[PDB]
């Protein structure tokens, strides 16, 4: 059969997602290796069981424009809905599109005839035109995992017109959502580049395509097994030793812009200037990881909210009640989801999130005997996939703050009917259907 | 024949675009008179030719509600897509909804059974459903002067499913642009709140109602003769003095963030980088008339426009040679035109914009012997009426840097081609099209 070729950045996340079908496929996983060099080499091989690692490093310049540059500093920021963020240079963007060149120029090599090629995410856009550019036929799908923004915002964009071709050398594009698949196709249609047709294919720049929504998932009873298995750990006795007689409120994101942290402490604040009587009985802890700290836009949205969490606690701390508590670290990712299993509320309500997945973790580590309650950003993208969520709208803070008062009070039978029906859903859309559904379509492109 | 109710909030601008109609139908201006009162009172009747006007104030605390608060804190921010910068307050929005319905139940008493009603822009979105609820059946029209945006925009706003019910209740909606128009039908079909039919028309929630795009327009040739006539004036001749030898790039625009004044200044940094042949022979003329100065969000734009003009100047200045002109102060219309028909580049590129009325007097302003060229942002709305503009992107300032040095070496051959494409349409599509083309679609509601 076909050898997998995975195309991604930093060569688990994506690794759950793939490497079953790398290994079912003896497929090859490509892209750069996160070092800088200081002059290009060969792709170094390494063969880990039936998967091959083929990985280059970029030089400092081509890291600056393409990865900090373009894909970071412009297309991120705009396809969260913050163009007012965004800053287009054509340098950076130039270093994008020849980062993008040689990559593909590099990856050729490695191909054989049958492969089917699988492109991940924002920094390779116009991975598969670079490649068609080289000849390549092989059957191209590209997956984007953050929102494709609605043609109002992308064109904002200065190249926003000639990325937009350049995916449709794509024969596959998926999306995380419909909305995102709307947004694409309404801009090639209002746009007048091409036209819809039957069963999801596209007409556009002289190519059919198909274009999808493929949710991305998790697998449920795996997280919930592991959450339980790493209940007897130090740091969760720790927690719930500094957590008796209180309920927990837990909030898990990189300290991104997009994530609405200062939001999500200032509906907490007023939480308790609402529900007084909660004083004492109830904390948030916040784990904010270190993210992008050398960009200068995350240490002001990080300072913003160091400054919160100091002054909602100032305000409302007693001497033995700290009501934020801020943690600004890495936990292991099974030890996470021990630590979701003791928080009786996940607080989870993004500005803009392609497809939060803390979401779908912290409602499969809980205890079905005693669930605790999640509260869920509409524009998460998570939303239609968790029935039972208390969903709300994050830029009205006193929903929010109804809705953790919500939370902190609902009885276990209404506690454990919403995770039963957030639960299933999960099941059924877990994460190999996700890459089993894709890779379908992947593979009935070249079908005569 | 029917008398023409104007509704808006201060009662020129509008008044330009309504006094005839109001004029020739005996008509009646009324709303907010601007003034806050300890106590309110019946509206003050002012008979003014054949025009009434009916002016109430508001309480401290309405106009904080209505005015500062939901209007302009929440819904001015959001519909230019700057959702960062909104703010929501369930008691602004109280306070929003209680304004418009008490303006219409004061009104109500003031409606003879054969009025029109034309309802003017975003603080009085809710306001014909109040008059429904008073049992108003006279024809009712709404046009909203700025962006209406497109539904992930709109979304954020958390009642907008309670906004754009009550906006069905008009019977004539008017956007801005076509863009505007698809946005708000988009928002319905798309919700499943109702459907497009023919000629316009829309069915949602139970109502008929026609929604059409009517671009505001000018009347252009009252601009050339105004400016003509205002040459001849001290501030004209001291503005033709002091920038004898040099090429003069007029920029003209209220203090908002929606304005991108810190981008247009850069650009014209870029400009002087690109092209250092430019330094001592070209200057850019800021005037940013006293805005909402009260906002502190409109401080720190404020503040950070500042500094960028000090910055520019400190490193390009000459002894004889200051490179931004920046003026913070407003001057009267006629001698404006006047101002830019000295003007060798009119430089109107607005982030978003829903009509930007000067980048069309300016055009109009232009002595056709010797035009000079206008630099248009793709978000101001006004392209599409504007051909022969040089358009460009505000979001890439190198292409403004370079429509800057285009315009500033533009022949006369071509500078009036440009001029005379530009002219042609603001005729046929003048202010009085506008105005009839609105009426016409009113009257035709109520035609059994
Ligand atoms: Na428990
Ligand atoms: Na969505
Ligand atoms: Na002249
Ligand atoms: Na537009």
């Amino acid at each position: 059969m076909s050898r997998l070729i995975v195309v991604s950045n930093r060569v688990g996340g994506l690794a759950i997602g793939v490497l079953d079908a790398l290994k079912e496929t003896g497929g090859v996983w490509f892209g750069w290796s996160g070092e800088t060099v200081s002059e290009p080499s060969a792709p170094v091989i390494e063969k880990q069981g039936n998967v091959t690692y083929a990985t280059v490093g970029l030089t400092k310049r081509d890291y600056d424009q393409y990865y900090r540059g373009f894909s970071n500093a412009t297309l991120w920021p705009t396809f969260h809905y913050r163009n007012d963020l965004s800053r287009y240079d054509r340098q950076e963007y130039a270093g994008y599109q020849r980062v993008n060149a040689t990559l593909a120029k590099q990856l050729k090599e490695l191909l054989k005839p049958d492969d089917i090629i699988w492109v991940h995410d924002y920094h390779l856009l116009p991975f598969a035109r670079c490649l068609r550019e080289l000849g390549v036929k092989n059957p191209i799908g590209f997956f984007l995992h953050i929102p494709f923004p609605v043609p109002e915002v992308l064109r904002t964009i200065p190249p926003h017109e000639e990325l937009v071709k350049a995916m449709c050398s794509y024969d596959v594009i998926g999306f995380q959502t419909d909305a995102d698949r709307q947004s694409f196709v309404d801009f090639i249609e209002r746009g007048q580049h091409g036209t819809s047709s039957e069963d999801g294919m596209v007409h556009a720049y002289n190519r059919f395509l198909k274009v999808g929504a493929y949710p991305i998932g998790i697998y449920p009873d795996a997280i919930a097994k592991a959450a339980e298995q790493f209940t007897d750990r130090k740091p969760v006795r720790s927690l719930r030793d500094g957590m008796r007689g209180r309920k927990l409120i837990m909030s898990v994101d990189r300290l991104d812009y997009s994530k609405g942290l200062v939001e999500r402490f200032q509906a907490f604040e007023r939480l308790l200037l609402n529900a007084p009587g909660w004083h004492g009985r109830v904390s948030l802890v916040q784990i904010a990881p270190p993210t992008r700290a050398d960009v200068q836009t995350y240490q002001r949205i990080r300072q913003t909210l160091e400054g919160e969490a100091g002054r909602i606690n100032g305000r409302f701390a007693q001497l033995d009640w700290t009501p934020i508590q801020y943690l600004n670290r890495k936990y292991e990712r099974n030890l996470l989801m021990a630590l979701f299993r003791q928080s009786q509320v996940g607080y989870v309500t993004p500005l803009r999130d392609g497809m939060n997945l803390v979401a779908k973790e912290y409602v499969a580590s809980q205890d079905p005997a005693d669930p605790g309650v999640l509260v869920l950003s509409q524009f998460a993208g998570a939303a239609e996939q968790l029935p039972g969520a208390l969903v709300v709208n994050p830029f009205d803070l006193s929903q929010m703050a109804e809705a953790l008062e919500r939370a902190l009070s609902m009885p276990l039978a209404e506690r454990q009917a919403r995770h039963a029906d957030m639960m299933a859903p999960m099941r059924e859309n877990n994460l190999s259907v996700w890459r089993d559904t894709f890779l379908a379509d992947l593979r009935n492109v070249a079908t005569a």
